[PDB]
């Protein structure tokens, strides 16, 4: 590990994100910022609100800017344009002057003991709001300093359910800005390409439940594009692949009969302390385009990552799960849950995304998360969706 | 003799399929189905999708009957997840009656709704041996013949246009007619020849000689119905065993040699062009297939001109050019009688005989120097050794 500094700065939970300290303005504001693969905006709350216990305070900052800008974003948060300096505490010891979208108007984006004031959209500025002429932080942060352009991140899921108190004061994980860690992950990384610069995009070019191919035309798997993103809790598949993979999920743990409602991801099941039959459940392998010619590799999730731990509505002493996988209409989404199980490098340098066998994810003395390879893969440039 | 209630009910295009309007459910809710000859389930969408404007609502009829149980149909061609129930079933343009049928209200599927087909469901008309997901699900046909005094026969009429039919012009164009219970003369010329169901699953025949411009294609004839040979109204092409495939296409090319075609073409998956109305049909081979006959040692043909193989498709430049796709394709399921096939002629099925009959089509597409035929008979010695078990 040659990054100790950086090594577990993170706090949080596959439910509510995960969030790194940040510091605004001078003198500096600290803040509680969730980190987001996903997005491209830094965003801080900069008003009053009942679930923020603290936010932004323009008129204290005195390095504060205001670019006479508004921003709408719906997903919903409007704000303020302007730019300040922002350092990272527990990160690259620079200070570097970024936009900062102040919001002042939102609905249903802060939720209430999540712990976190803003948001570090970490993706590219083709899908930066208001236009792609606003640079995201990361980008000011490379150009500014001398920063390695690359970041990876290590997500920590407890396994367990963690209540408001226990969350402020566990671990969550590690994002280190410009470098790789050794000491987050064992085995090798593989990497796969970033098929373009906007959201982190890659291309799956087989899915296994079990080790048994789920048999889909592979360009079902990226319809409309499948991406890694770490401000969204679960595994999001395309409508036609989440229907093929709930059947063999079911198939493959048919010996226990689950609700329809905890398939649909809204109710939870539970079992007696201790019991979870985890090894009914199949794991889940995704194939991943390798950086060489007609060469894949591929990671495997075991439900330790795809059970999300929730507390029992009676807060017995059940343990209780939520089903992380979900439908989408906007293409594969690899969520918090799934980041849970690996090391994940964000090498925007050589456009690429390399993954590892998380030394932090949740498994049982029977099977661990893996990252394998190489596999011989044919037209995996035919997997990828073109409107 | 003559329906004339049931005449020209049906509409569609080879490449989409042929359906014919139902209604299911109190009060009658109305749908497309497509007219299948190939399966044996009674089939309708349930549930909102993209391709659908309309579909079966199980909560708005009051004499929908729940099974309790599902059903997973998959094809190569189309997929369907579904849950069973009956219901009460008619045909506006079809028998008076109302019978309840088995229905599957299809809740999930894939590649199986087509954009602009205008078809909500499937009518599968074979028997209960291929009824999903087994044998004890009566066919919609049986209930009907069960249930009322319909007569146990069906005939076709499946009528191609000979020239693309746009989106507004596929809805207001008469593509055939299903006659449920007989036999419309006025549908076909000439003489109605039949050949033997050789077992009730699908409509299995068995095809004894193939003749590419009447040259033989002279191979064992057991590999002409390898592993069987059925008239399947769902699907497109005229469908042959690999090796058959492979020798038909080799004939088709030596006998349309004055010109060369792109390997895209011989596929069936890239469109051929000429100049409004110089398509050259004479260069092109008329196809026969003999089929067995009724009786001992005997054998009728049918013969399909390139009006009937070769598909009309709107060129991707919507000019004035008439284009096609060639509409034969490799099978692994045996040799599949498809749509084209059965544009050339009036199809009847005799379910309560046991048998096909087949009689050229009034609405066969042709020119002023050939046409589609059905003509007999010939004598053929071990007709039984051409099928394959
Ligand atoms: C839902 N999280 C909050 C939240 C709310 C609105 C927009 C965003 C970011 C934009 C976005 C929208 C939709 C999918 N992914 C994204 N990155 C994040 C919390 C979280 C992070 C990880 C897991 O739970
Ligand atoms: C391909 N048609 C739709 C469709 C899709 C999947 C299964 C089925 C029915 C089962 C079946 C499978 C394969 C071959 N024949 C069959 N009857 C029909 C449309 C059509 C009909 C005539 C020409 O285009």
């Amino acid at each position: 590990g040659s990054f100790v500094e950086m090594v577990d700065n993170l706090r949080g939970k596959s439910g509510q994100g995960y969030y790194v300290e940040m510091t605004v303005g001078s003198p500096p504001q600290t803040l509680n910022i969730l980190v987001d693969t996903g997005s491209s905006n830094f965003a801080v709350g900069a008003a009053p609100h009942p679930f923020l216990h603290r936010y932004y305070q323009r008129q204290l900052s005195s390095t504060y800017r205001d670019l006479r800008k508004g921003v709408y974003v719906p997903y919903k948060w409007e704000g303020e344009l302007g730019t300040d300096l922002v350092s990272i505490p527990h990160g690259p010891n620079v200070t570097v002057r970024a936009n900062i979208a102040a919001i002042t108007e939102s609905d249903k984006f802060f939720i209430n003991g999540s712990n976190w004031e803003g948001i570090l959209g970490l993706a590219y500025a083709e899908i930066a709001r208001p236009d792609d002429s606003l640079e995201p932080f990361f980008d000011s942060l490379v150009k500014q300093t001398h920063v390695p352009n690359l970041f990876s991140l290590q997500l920590c899921g407890a396994g367990f359910p963690l209540n408001q108190s226990e969350v402020l004061a566990s671990v969550g994980g590690s994002m280190i800005i410009g470098g790789i860690d050794h000491s987050l992950y064992t085995g090798s990384l593989w990497y796969t390409p970033i098929r373009r610069e906007w959201y982190y995009e890659v291309i799956i070019v087989r899915v296994e439940i079990n080790g048994q191919d789920l048999k889909m035309d592979c360009k079902e798997y990226n319809y409309d594009k499948s991406i890694v993103d770490s401000g969204t809790t679960n595994l999001r598949l395309p409508k036609k692949v989440f229907e093929a993979a709930v059947k063999s999920i079911k198939a493959a743990s048919s010996t226990e009969k689950f609700p329809d409602g905890f398939w649909l991801g809204e109710q939870l099941v539970c079992w007696q302390a201790g019991t979870t039959p985890w090894n009914i459940f199949p794991v889940i392998s995704l194939y991943l385009m390798g950086e060489v010619t007609n060469q894949s590799f591929r990671i495997t999730i075991l439900p330790q990552q795809y059970l999300r731990p929730v507390e029992d509505v009676a807060t017995s002493q059940d343990d209780c799960y939520k089903f992380a996988i979900s439908q989408s209409s906007t293409g594969t989404v690899m969520g918090a849950v799934i980041m849970e199980g690996f090391y994940v490098v964000f090498d925007r340098a050589r456009k690429r995304i390399g993954f590892a066998v998380s030394a932090c994810h949740v498994h049982d003395e029977f099977r661990t998360a893996a990252v394998e390879g190489p596999f011989v893969t044919l037209d995996m440039e035919d997997c990828g969706y073109n409107i």
